[PDB]
């Protein structure tokens, strides 16, 4: 006797549960929007389950105490360049570039770092990746040459080992070199060109018909989608350079070509990598395919922060950024604290696998914004003229933003550390008094229920501006972090409740 | 096709749902302690609904604009003297006697206070009473009068028409008056004794069995309960005054009398007053019984409010208070800003009344607190060195309790509309600069779905105290009060949102 009977929600709107003797039994489609929360029926072997939940994302398990030269919170679990606000990763550059808030498409700094941080944390976590090398056998030849090309091992002698002298006119077919990996698709290769030319790989997917074929060209251009190929310019490359570049990525990347600020998505993968074809006239050498290569991906975030450091030590970013009503749009040019202490973050661990100063000098000269309110192209703001914060989003009024400010600290922590007592005084310093803000500021961004991403209620006298659940999680990552380099009850006892608040907990009410 | 299906809840718990095709339908006995929320089955005509509750209690329905000498708030819905933290009606101050930090028994201003508004505010908004007057016929005579008794109608030259002299010794019967209510039970007499004695009321009740009697009589007891026997001391009464006994709450609080801080619930309700029985000799007149009787209980309250004023301007609270973890304990004599408030409401009503300046003077001494901090005998405290708070409770370190707050802001505000531009000059500059920093700080106790009771959080670097539903109507209450006498959008706007937390309405996530 299970029966229908009408449910009436806050004496509003009527929906149809069911009824067994005293238990009243409410719809999941009902409570999935009315609550915010989230279900899914699982299968099992001949039975399945509903599997609810409270929140979604979920908090690392830290292993270890924080140390700068190791993994970066979370991030061995971070994907950064396959989000649909990376355009691509720059042929010329080898880094993420950004469209997030202009379709233009521009360098973030941040998206920039994460990339080499998470590829610095994978490094320390993955096995290892397989490696395949081709083209290493006795003379001489598995490459296929057309009539009117030349394929030939030359002696360079500035290298240790033969390498391969190509030539082929743009209108010929090229000179080409069987791969046939169905399994790992990051390729790399050692380049010398001596004309403008092009290497092309050609890509098998899951989509039917014709392979894909990338072409890495030696112009500046982005990126270029047409029928199914796929145009990355790698600049002259004109001197030896090792160009990596992770297939699966610069597939989707060109099949989700977009106007928008938003790259589509796409089922589409790579099944095998085919052959690798040369056009132009050069030198190439150590052709080879991996699983991953994360180390080189780290390096190449690491040095774009050194080269596009400004004299301030700042990196600028170039967009117009408005926080939302209340606050006054930031005009390009403006630094961020995140955008700062990431890019020490990167830098420190850069410096400590190198004992390179370049690396260092660029973390030092990275505090400059730290000491510059944000209408003097600074980043700190004063919380009621008591407490130092440095701002994610430096702005009129002041913002507050909390996972940017913590990420801020773990950078200034990151290069207090590395640069010792002397050197790393000023970074300590900041640190030291960011952490006292942090401590005494934390509970405002409680709700007793999970967080608040901002301060912008008590700043602007509106709303609280709530923190989805993975800020959330994130929030929680950040202070799990702190506690293991700071021995601040509040950094347990924050962590605990916030947890807590996952699974449908909340501070008690009076 | 109804199936059972495990719901399987944060991956901890599992429980019993239900399943037709694609929706899952979980049980409310879950769903009712898991989100904390509210249902009942509701019975109509050959059907029952379930009515479905985020939370409970409702927002007052404003009928005009705010003004001092209305409605106070709410507080036509609000019945001060049922709940168990009021002990009894005493019978020599006819005022509330709290039990709620202490069983001991102690007046407190506050209660007090709210006594005298509620019943005003009844007292705009009900129909009249029905009154019964009785033994008002030509002579002589509806008493019973036993042997060595007398009762006989004689001149007080004092007064317009003649009373009732009466003598019976304690150990006889007593001289008695039929009265036969059976609807209302409120009871009023004019008194004057020449010796000790007693008036007692016999009350038929729900409870089977013999009446209870209720004795109240010349000593300076408090409360007593043996067997049906109920007394209340109501002083030596040798002047004359006008006796007013809600019999209803006589009886209860008699029937329900415990050594413990809270009164035992009784389902006892009156049935009958049936006679009224005096011992002793003196006089007494106008014997009548009436549904309601409002403004006496008013003037009860405003009075008690003169007379135990201190030196201060304050009614100390003279009980230890400790708020929780964290907080000082205060000792005997702290003052509250919400008990200055509400004595300032309820005296200035007095005053709009009667015209009697000792009601004004009162009030405007009231202020005295306001003007000192926490640690010197005052109730200021100041948020982060910009804000002045008047605090409910003045504790150390400060604990910013909102409604409190807010309550002694609308006292201020009586007081000074009141007193005029020069003698309310005080209370307006206290009222106006409290106001400011209730607009600054009103953000930091909205949750995004509920709000907060206090500052603990912050102050102390714990937990939020969130505000239990009736609170967060009472925060609601308040600020549309507000809102009726002070423009400013965030009154109107904070409203608003914190009404839809009401229906399950949440601040937007980001």
């Amino acid at each position: 006797r299970y029966e229908e009977i009408d449910c009436l929600i806050n004496d509003d709107a009527t929906i149809k549960g069911r009824r067994e003797g005293s238990e009243v039994y409410m719809p999941f489609s009902w409570m999935e929007k009315y609550f915010e929360v989230y279900g899914k029926v699982v299968q099992y072997d001949g039975y399945d389950r509903f599997e609810f939940s409270h929140s979604y994302s979920k908090v690392y398990a830290q292993r270890e105490q924080y140390h700068p030269n190791g993994v970066f919170m979370s991030f061995e679990g971070y994907n950064v360049e396959v989000r649909d606000r990376v355009k691509c990763i720059s042929g010329v550059e080898g880094v993420p570039l950004s469209t997030q808030w202009g379709p233009q498409g521009y360098f973030y700094a941040i998206q920039i770092a994460q990339y080499g941080l998470s590829h610095y944390s994978k490094n320390l976590t993955e096995r290892p990746p397989h490696v395949e090398v081709y083209d290493t056998a006795e003379e001489r030849s598995a490459w296929t040459v057309p009539k009117g090309c030349s394929l030939t091992r030359v002696y360079d002698k500035t290298r240790a080992t033969s390498v391969r002298e190509f030539s082929a006119p743009e209108n010929s077919e090229g000179v080409s070199l069987p791969l046939g990996n169905t399994k790992d698709f990051i390729i790399s290769f050692d380049l010398k060109f001596t004309s403008n030319g092009s290497v092309s790989v050609i890509l098998e997917t899951t989509e039917k018909g014709p392979p894909f074929v990338i072409h890495y060209v030696t112009t500046t251009q982005l990126i270029l989608l047409k029928d199914r190929d796929i145009t990355y310019g790698i600049g002259p490359r004109t001197t030896w350079t090792t160009v990596t570049r992770d297939l699966l990525t610069d597939l989707r990347k060109g099949i989700g070509l977009s106007n928008t600020k938003a790259v589509k998505a796409t089922k589409t993968m790579p099944r095998r990598v085919v052959k690798l074809v040369v056009h132009g006239t050069g030198t190439i050498d150590n052709i080879t395919i991996s699983t991953t290569s994360h180390m080189a991906a780290f390096y190449a975030a690491s040095d774009w922060l050194v080269r596009n450091q400004d004299e301030r030590g700042g990196w600028p970013i170039m967009v117009t950024r408005k926080l939302g009503e209340g606050f006054r749009a930031l005009e390009p040019g403006w630094y961020s604290a995140m955008a700062q202490g990431q890019a020490m973050s990167t830098l420190v661990r850069a410096y400590l696998m190198t004992k390179d100063d370049r690396y260092l000098k660029a973390a030092l000269r990275a505090t400059g914004p730290f000491k510059l309110p944000s209408e003097q192209h600074g980043v700190k703001a004063v919380f009621m003229n008591k407490y130092d914060w440095y701002e994610e989003y430096p702005t009129i009024p002041s913002s507050f933003v909390l996972n940017g400010f913590i990420y801020s600290l773990i950078g200034l922590f990151d290069l207090a550390q590395t640069a010792g007592e002397k050197l790393g005084r000023d970074a300590g310093q900041l640190y030291s008094k960011g952490m006292e803000s942090l401590k005494v500021m934390l509970p405002l961004y409680d709700t007793g229920s999970g967080t608040i991403y901002d301060l912008r209620h008590f700043i602007l006298g509106t709303a609280p501006n709530l923190a989805r659940w993975d800020y959330h999680t994130t929030h929680i990552n950040q202070l799990q972090l702190l506690g293991t380099i700071d021995n601040s009850p509040i950094f347990r006892d924050s962590v605990k409740r916030w947890k807590s608040y996952l699974k449908g907990g909340r501070a008690k009410h009076n």
